[PDB]
């Protein structure tokens, strides 16, 4: 509350480790679905049904920009990549497989990096 903190957690180096986790994604065999932009023209049915689109290349700008305020809302970004990816694919599909292994990956990297 006012005047009253928890001991201040070092986040100087968040930046530089989301960049690391999201080079790690980024080169992962399994990344060919996330890399760029689900294309709107080209994909029916993708524009209405999934309200916010994110990819890894919109996540590396964000990050590079400084649109991420804290290391939470980085993670909220990618979590959105992959739960997009539930909703439209089948969980028996190379796309929907490849979404299940990249969450994972992720999720691992996360706890290992932070927690």
């Amino acid at each position: 509350s006012m005047s009253v903190k928890k001991p201040k957690r070092d986040d100087s180096k968040d930046l530089a480790l989301c960049s690391m986790i999201l080079t790690e994604m980024e080169t992962h065999e399994d990344a060919w679905p996330f890399l760029l932009p689900v294309n709107l023209k080209l994909v029916p049915g993708y524009k209405k049904v999934i309200k916010k689109p994110m990819d890894f290349s919109t996540i590396r700008e964000k990050l590079s920009s400084g649109q991420y305020p804290n290391l939470e809302t980085f993670a909220l970004d990618v979590r959105l990549v992959f739960d997009n990816c539930e909703t439209f694919n089948e969980d028996d599909s190379d796309i929907g497989r490849a979404g299940h292994n990249m969450r994972k990956y992720f999720e691992k990297k996360w706890t290992d990096t932070f927690k």
